[PDB]
């Protein structure tokens, strides 16, 4: 895959968090995104591919993808403490960032 | 932010905990040290400006903020679960890592 | 402490896991596993000492991180919550993370 699948990869599971009806649901959605958002730090997108791996701006969106791996985490956790609604609530700030670095890096 | 300006809202909002009295405050406070590590992983302390992006140096300074970040992530779970006191002797903890970090850059 | 002191730490708390039979012993040795790999993390390996810092290598390398500690904290969660056992299957998976990284790198 790429940048922009693994993007894809978070969007598809942000929309089955969104109609989840219990927390397993929640938990799979949540680690798939966790494995995504990994596998997008490790790529290069589209508006980067003019810079070096150790730029200032490849190292500044590698840590934009550890804020949206944190955000998953700690919704991660809200998930397995089985409050499903409040898991949901955080997804609707990963969706906000998602968005935003897909506006961002395409 | 700036490196400094980071670490300056690291340590509010660590006096915040210390004199919160609920578990709410202490994870707002505990949300702010997340974004405010997060973003200093994007700076480079005054005393770096000499050094690559990817040298030795940066990396461990970033690898620090990674430190706080755990630290901060296990003290928000114990606040989600409850628990204040122990989240409190975990920011005490953490205090102790800032400073260090502190130190050791500036 | 070198990378190599590093993975033997990973390992020898792996194995304080695996036998184990309360949740206080798998906390200590969790928390010690993630101090090993973020000091890990800030290494450069036997392997990829020729290799720029600011190689694609490297930042694989680091990236690579993101998994380990996740796993780490999956079971540090776990035990948190009291599950023993499912605290040590966690650990399981984690154990393959190390060594595959180990023998990698090595
Ligand atoms: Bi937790
Ligand atoms: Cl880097
Ligand atoms: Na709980
Ligand atoms: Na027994």
């Amino acid at each position: 895959a790429d940048w922009e699948d693994n993007m894809e990869t978070l969007n598809d599971n942000l929309k089955v968090i969104e109609k989840a009806d219990n927390a397993a649901q929640v938990k799979d959605a949540l680690t798939k995104m966790r494995a995504a958002a990994l596998d997008a730090k490790k790529a290069t997108p589209p508006k980067l591919e003019d810079k070096s791996p150790a730029s200032p701006e490849m190292i500044d969106f590698r840590v934009g993808f550890d804020i949206l791996l944190w955000q998953i985490h700690d919704a991660l956790c809200l998930a397995n403490e089985g409050k499903v609604k409040e898991a949901q609530a955080a997804a609707e700030q990963l969706k906000t960032t998602v968005n935003a670095h897909w506006q961002k890096y395409r």
